[PDB]
């Protein structure tokens, strides 16, 4: 893993493991999931963010402020095979007082071919209040000396798919999956929810045979409330067809929302 | 990863990432338990498997895990190179074993050690059987044929039988289901999610407190994709040590027994 030329961007190769990959013998969409937030936490260590599983600035450790995700948007055209070589680039821009942004291309070591890229939004919050906040203008200057000045974008085209709105899914569901509950495997290093858990608690609910049949090339997923070690989660899906999925993730007892997101997936 | 200049034994280093760790920013010892899989299967690979032989092939045999025992001294932190070195060895007809060093990569320091019990088992059936003499011949042209141990002395940890915990459990995790990244290719779940549904029933107090320093778990029958598991924990003893017990959730049938020691920070 390193910075490249300009100190603008960071890159890191990695090898498939076995453990890693799905019935097709390519890496699921959870493995290039944790690939990304490796690659996105090497970034900020090499630029001096803090090492203690928060990557915040020094003003935002002044303020008790924090990063967290609001959407996750991932788009993959080719899955590595187990023991192939992927190398990911990403790089981080401010958006305004709104928040941040961190994106992500996939190349494939050998041919140099994009094989995916992934978008991701993220908003300042107090981690002790867990109060929503603007991006403060010593916050920005800190950002800039790491950032791209010129915009720089995985998704560039003009109204794509990872700035769409997502509705909420009416019950009836077509399908679920209940009880879902986070083990210790599932939480990161300060005991919260890794980002990730929710991707495949999304997935969850997607039936078998369409996981057979089909291979995930659009998924994106807004972050509305966090899930706590001892809550219990529900997984929602309904087609609104390629295949188009609806999706809600809630709490198990009073329904209240989590995550909502869409996938979009193309028959083998 | 490669083959060492013998070529009996096979090394790995990697470089622990930031979701492999825990709250005290060390690997988990799932992270542990998924490296020593990552550089089994890696060896097997460069030795010229897929594992199974050209004999398993034809008689439509798998090896199966029977016992897995994992020792760890010190958990790597992030960040950190761990250096894993594995190798196989027969043991008659009873089955095939594989052993790991795990090494601090700066400092060259054993920092833990690791032992597995592979039995033969009938893809099909499911019928468990003794490892044929063709089988033998041809493990035996890539296993070290002086004892090599990862567990060398006279009354160790690793071959200790294990008890049935008796109900009342002290503590249990109840309702674990398996997930598609719990799964394997071949749509199993995978040897590890066994460990972490062993640990799911520790009290949250003891791995804030202690650090784990010994697991010995049997595998016993296993966890379908649909099956539902209840994890079972009761407190056997300035170190702590518990008995486990995962069993299906309705009737009740064994799927693992298991042993952990856990030592104060
Ligand atoms: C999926 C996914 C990807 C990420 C990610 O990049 N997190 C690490 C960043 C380092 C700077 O703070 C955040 O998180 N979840
Ligand atoms: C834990 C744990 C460790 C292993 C392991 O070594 N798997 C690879 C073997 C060698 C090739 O056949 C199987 O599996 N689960």
């Amino acid at each position: 893993g390193s910075l490249t030329e300009d100190g603008l961007s960071y890159k890191e190769k990695f090898v498939v493991r076995s453990y890693e990959v799905g019935s097709n013998k390519t890496a699921t969409v959870e493995t290039i999931a944790n690939l990304l937030q490796e690659v996105g936490c090497n970034h900020a260590q090499s630029v001096g963010f803090s090492t203690d599983g928060f990557a915040t600035t020094t003003t935002m450790r002044k303020l008790h402020l924090i990063w967290v995700t609001a959407r996750m948007h991932i788009e993959i055209y080719k899955y590595p095979a187990w023991g192939d070589v992927v190398e990911i680039e990403t790089w981080c821009q401010s958006e305004g007082r709104i928040g941040t942004r961190r994106d992500w291309i996939l190349k494939d070591s050998v041919t140099g071919e994009v094989t995916g890229r992934a978008t991701s939004k993220w908003v300042m919050m107090n981690q002790d209040t867990r109060r929503l906040q603007k991006v403060s203008d010593d916050v920005r200057d800190e950002y800039l000396v790491f950032c791209p000045q010129e915009p720089r974008l995985a998704f560039p085209e003009e109204n794509n798919r990872s700035l769409k709105k997502i509705p909420k899914l009416e019950d009836p569901a077509q399908y679920s999956m209940i009880g879902l509950k986070p083990r210790r495997a599932d939480l990161d290093m300060n005991q919260h929810v890794n980002n990730v858990t929710y991707i495949g608690w999304v997935l969850e609910s997607i039936p078998q045979e369409i996981v057979d049949t089909h291979e995930l090339q659009v998924i994106t997923l807004d972050y509305r409330r966090e899930c706590q070690q001892d809550d219990v989660v529900d997984s929602l899906t309904t087609t609104t067809s390629d295949s188009q999925f609806l999706h809600l993730l809630r709490l198990s007892g009073d329904g209240q929302e989590i995550n909502r997101g869409t996938t979009l997936w193309r028959k083998k």
